[PDB]
């Protein structure tokens, strides 16, 4: 769920971080209350996310570095075609538990087919001017 | 969101039929009546709407969540999402981008449509 990925999400960067996770710092990372948490990390318990701090299980790091990695692929994918910074944080934590995988994947290949040239930046930036 | 939704979907019923039944809508959003009619007084009360029409702010907002949603399907299946993928995609992040981020994306649409070498070019990328 949306909801899960945000946890497994927060849970990982804290503890890459910080090098553990709080049930604290996640709720204030999430601006949740802490028993919000607690029933979360009860569901990403049972579903063997993570094991209590809290460590991640294998499925649990994977998931969260793809998850990470998503996060900031998407937003590197707004900055490229030129959306105003501030917005981009908003964007991408909403719309990141939408995308299919292959969507994804060929919102990477954008990425890449932008990053490996500017040309290609300058020439869209040609266009917003139009 | 779930307003977004239920704008979109009266516009469009209106446009396509003429009118917009409570029972269309449920079953265009696979929603039980009874959410309908709650939903209805909302947009009633919030004075997109008034069987049921739409004000003129309803009607202009309906027309921008259509375009938005084409738009949204015409940039994936541009960049190469496989097509059965692309509407439920659609239907998810539509709600959750600013007009920046969707007149960025348009840019990006025409970008594409400008030079048909670009997205040659993109889909030796996806190969490689």
């Amino acid at each position: 769920t949306p909801s899960m990925e945000d946890y497994i999400k927060q849970i990982y960067m804290l503890i890459e971080e910080k090098g553990y996770a709080r049930v604290s710092d996640i709720a204030e990372a999430l601006a949740v209350h802490p028993s919000s948490v607690t029933k979360m990390v009860q569901k990403l318990d049972k579903d063997e996310y993570l094991i209590y701090g809290l460590v991640l299980t294998s499925k649990g790091k994977k998931i969260g570095k793809r998850l990470v990695y998503r996060h900031e692929l998407l937003e590197q994918f707004l900055r490229i075609i030129g959306v105003d910074e501030e917005k981009i944080y908003n964007d991408v934590e909403g719309i990141e538990h939408h995308l299919s995988w292959n969507s994804i994947d060929r919102i990477g290949d954008l990425v890449q087919y932008f990053e490996e040239d500017d040309a290609r930046k300058k020439d869209l930036k040609s266009i917003q001017k139009k």
